[PDB]
């Protein structure tokens, strides 16, 4: 759910 630009495509 720490979607972060780059970091949009995780488990958080």
């Amino acid at each position: 759910g720490s979607c972060f630009g780059a970091f949009c495509f995780r488990r958080d």
